[PDB]
């Protein structure tokens, strides 16, 4: 009996590291490569995969997992019975895989043209845009062009892929796809931990928003900023104002401190994209974490292609499932942005190596949010004044007090603004896939939680047929988002834990972990656990503790609150808004 289980998840994970192989190599290659005829291999690779799903899961279905006493085995079988879009009839499956191509291809060919003139893409073109122009009209013809061409363009599936995706749920076990998102966390009181959570950073989050409010302010104009309400949403220099780094220009705490133009540091001494991702190699291996292997630099696409090809631009990492084969694809752009993402995709490529001898059932992170928060840590240290400066991307490494504020604020503009939107995305999709949201009001309900965790608004108000979800890369791909939430969380407790491993002391933000071995031998053990624990034990082999926790995030940004506090009440600044 016992016998049986262990016979039938050795088959699948044999089966399964050939099957996966394949579907990775053909996703790959449209992502890499979007035509009419990698398209047709990739449709005929999700019918042969759904094959395989459904002989393992109609297997795995018929062993009560109630009477096995393994709890490793009894996990994986649990996992198994899990068809996902297997579950489907033949029908419905075939037309969710096409709606799914159609989504995603829509938003990665999407452009915006000036009439009789230019057409942009998104990557680089209409990133720059948001990111430089400080013109409120040509960011609001970004702003709009792009979610007009993207979002309105996806509207025409999404009802349909929501019908299909709940279904597949519904055959699974679950009440609906956010159920079955929710319960990878494995964490009955998920919903109530994130908003505590959240709820701890409104202090924070009320006051950055308010400071930045009086420089918008001051820079666009008084007729076009309320002092009391939210903040239009195409000033934040980022096409979803989920990260707000970009107007550090018009917000810094001491101007008399000026800072390094990093952009133009990096171009001037041959930066390229090759050299980023070096650079995010060395600082693994300094931690006495795994380099990426030979393969990894012969297969990878770490710049946009010019030989005709579309592709795929948005950044991502990939476990080909053979234990020897990742690869990262990535239309890099020469910036300090797209060097922190470089790492955020090498701490994918390094949980997938360091967790590749798992049953591949067990190959996730401890939950989806330890998978994205890995590289993140790395990059707070990459951020600070004492690496960019031994970067040469940094004239000093900023001991004055100014310098301080001034970094601070930088990192608080990408990291505490990043909060709300992070919780907002999956708050929306979680009501979309409930049924509490229609297609009669997917965009209403988007704008009213814009509204309400980000204190935002539209520049241009909305119209029938506007679906702005559809204009964020996540939404027609269907990514889960919260994992993104709950890894701003815990990077930071990663950090404080690293941190005093490496035997800093002092303030959290001015802590550096390169080359500690110390540091890499926590991050280790855990990753290599996979997903074979629940993920307290993961947090607690890294900190010490089994909760996610927002004290680490609020001590590290504790000299800042204190500042923006003092500077918010000498201009009688109202926080918040209707
Ligand atoms: C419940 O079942 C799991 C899974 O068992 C594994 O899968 C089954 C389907 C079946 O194929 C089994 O035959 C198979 O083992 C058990 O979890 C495994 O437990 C073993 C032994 O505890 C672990 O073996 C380890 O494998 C490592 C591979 O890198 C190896 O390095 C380890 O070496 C350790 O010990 C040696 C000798 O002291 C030392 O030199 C090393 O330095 C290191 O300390 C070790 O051989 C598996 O990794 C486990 N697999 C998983 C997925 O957890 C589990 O034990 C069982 N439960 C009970 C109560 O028996
Ligand atoms: C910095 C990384 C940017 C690129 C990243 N790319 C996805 C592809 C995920 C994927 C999964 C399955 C199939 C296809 C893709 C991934 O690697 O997680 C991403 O989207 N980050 C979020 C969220 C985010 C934002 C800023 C951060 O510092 C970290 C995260 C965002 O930019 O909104
Ligand atoms: C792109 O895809 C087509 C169709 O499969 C193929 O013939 C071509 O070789 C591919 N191009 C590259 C650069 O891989
Ligand atoms: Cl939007
Ligand atoms: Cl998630
Ligand atoms: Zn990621």
């Amino acid at each position: 009996d016992e016998a049986e289980a262990s016979k039938f998840v050795e088959e699948y994970d044999r089966t399964s590291q050939v099957v996966w192989n394949e579907y990775a190599g053909a996703n790959w290659n449209y992502n890499t490569n979007i035509t009419t005829e990698t398209s047709k291999i990739l449709l005929q690779k999700n019918m042969q995969i759904a094959q395989h799903t459904l002989k393992y899961g109609t297997q795995a279905r018929k062993f009560d997992v109630n009477q096995l006493q393994n709890t490793t085995i009894k996990r994986i079988i649990k996992k198994v019975q899990d068809l996902e879009r297997a579950a489907l009839p033949a029908q419905e499956l075939e037309e969710y895989n096409k709606i799914l191509l159609d989504m995603e291809t829509t938003y990665s060919v999407a452009t915006v043209c000036h009439p009789q003139g230019s057409c942009l893409q998104l990557e680089p073109d209409l990133t720059n845009v948001m990111a430089t122009s400080r013109k409120y009209e040509d960011l609001l013809w970004a702003w709009e062009g792009w979610r007009d061409k993207a979002g309105r363009a996806i509207l025409q599936f999404y009802p349909k892929y929501v019908e299909l995706i709940n279904q597949a749920a519904r055959l699974n076990g679950y009440v609906d796809a956010g159920d079955s998102w929710r319960s990878m966390y494995e964490t009955p009181s998920l919903e109530q931990d994130l908003e505590r959570l959240f709820q701890e950073l409104q202090p924070l989050y009320l006051n950055l928003h308010a400071y930045v409010r009086r420089a918008l302010h001051r820079h666009y104009g008084a007729q076009h900023i309320n002092l009391e309400g939210p903040i239009p949403a195409h000033l934040l220099g980022n096409m979803w104002a989920q990260t707000w780094s970009n107007i550090y220009d018009l917000v810094v705490p001491f101007p008399s401190a000026p800072s390094m133009d990093t952009t133009e540091a990096m171009l001037k001494q041959g930066w390229t994209p090759r050299r980023m991702f070096k650079e995010a190699d060395d600082f693994f291996t300094s931690l006495g974490l795994l380099p990426v292997p030979p393969e990894f630099w012969q297969k990878s696409m770490l710049e946009k292609p010019t030989d005709g090809r579309e592709v795929v631009c948005h950044a991502s990492a990939w476990d080909f499932y053979n234990g020897k084969d990742f690869r990262i694809k990535q239309c890099t752009t020469v910036n300090l942005e797209d060097l922190v993402v470089a790492h955020h995709e090498m701490g994918h490529i390094q949980y997938f190596m360091q967790y590749k001898d798992l049953p591949v059932a067990l190959r996730e992170g401890a939950n989806p949010g330890f998978h994205e928060a890995i590289g993140d840590v790395l990059a707070l240290s990459v951020s600070t004044p004492k690496h960019l400066h031994s970067l040469n991307l940094l004239s000093s490494e900023g001991g004055s007090d100014e310098h301080d504020i001034n970094f601070l604020m930088k990192m608080a503009l990408d990291k505490i603004a990043f909060i709300p939107f992070s919780y907002l995305v999956d708050q929306w999709r979680w009501r979309v896939f409930d049924g509490s949201i229609t297609k009669e009001n997917y965009n209403q309900e988007w704008w009213s939680l814009r509204l309400k965790y980000q204190g935002l608004c539209p520049p241009v108000p909305r119209t029938q047929g506007d679906f702005d979800p559809g204009a964020k890369f996540h939404i027609p791909s269907s990514v889960p988002y919260i994992r993104y939430f709950v890894s701003f969380i815990i990077q930071f407790q990663f950090h404080e834990a690293l941190c005093q491993a490496a035997g800093h002391t002092g303030p959290l933000h001015k802590c550096d972990i390169y080359q500690s071995k110390e540091a890499g031998q926590r991050l280790a053990t855990a990753m290599k656990l996979g997903f074979s624990r629940p993920w307290p034990e993961a947090m607690q082999l890294i900190t010490g503790q089994p909760q996610m926790s927002a004290s680490a995030m609020l001590s590290y940004f504790k000299p800042l609150l204190d500042w923006l506090r003092t500077e918010n009440e000498l201009h009688g600044e109202k926080l918040g808004w209707p």
